[PDB]
């Protein structure tokens, strides 16, 4: 874990996100698909979209993008104790999507590099370190729960 400081910190640079979620959203998908291109295979929804100005178009891209914050923002705002919120995540993208753990942190990158982008005033050395365990922590418990459904990637 997170010392009550460092959970403190992270909820605190989650105030930011939660001021504009679907735009924050928008840019951390935009930002994965860029950058691992091979990710956006997974998505039978947007494999057609074939450059940063059509995935910047996409209502459907902008209305995921806000699913999957506001997915990720109730299981921060538990501070650790979150599997009730974890288990079914954990259980659709292991069978049904079919997501391995790199993946997971792909996408704790892009969400990095968004809010340093973003928010450099606010996203600190110091909120930088508290947001990147909170994310390892999250990573971690997923990968937990996918061995023990018996899968693993
Ligand atoms: C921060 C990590 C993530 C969170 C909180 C998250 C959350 C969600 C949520 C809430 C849904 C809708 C319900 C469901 O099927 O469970 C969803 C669907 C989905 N997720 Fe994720 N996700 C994350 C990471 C990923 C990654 C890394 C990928 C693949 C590169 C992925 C692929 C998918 C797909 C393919 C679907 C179904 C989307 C569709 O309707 O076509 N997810 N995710």
């Amino acid at each position: 874990g997170l010392s009550d400081g460092e959970w403190q910190l992270v909820l605190n640079v989650w105030g930011k996100v939660e001021a504009d979620v679907a735009g924050h959203g928008q840019e951390v998908l935009i930002r994965l698909f860029k950058g691992h291109p091979e990710t956006l295979e997974k998505f039978d929804s947007f494999k057609h979209l074939k450059s940063e100005d059509e995935m910047k178009a996409s209502e459907d891209l902008k209305k995921h993008g806000n699913t999957v914050l506001t997915a990720l923002g109730g299981i921060l705002k538990k501070k650790g104790h979150h599997e009730a919120e974890l288990t079914p995540l954990a259980q659709s993208h292991a069978t049904k999507h079919k997501i391995p753990v790199k993946y997971l942190e792909f996408i704790s990158e892009a969400i990095i590099q968004v809010l340093q982008s973003k928010h450099p005033g606010d996203f600190g050395a110091d909120a930088q370190g508290a947001m990147s365990k909170a994310l390892e922590l999250f990573r971690n418990d997923m990968a937990a729960k996918y061995k023990e459904l018996g899968f693993q990637g």
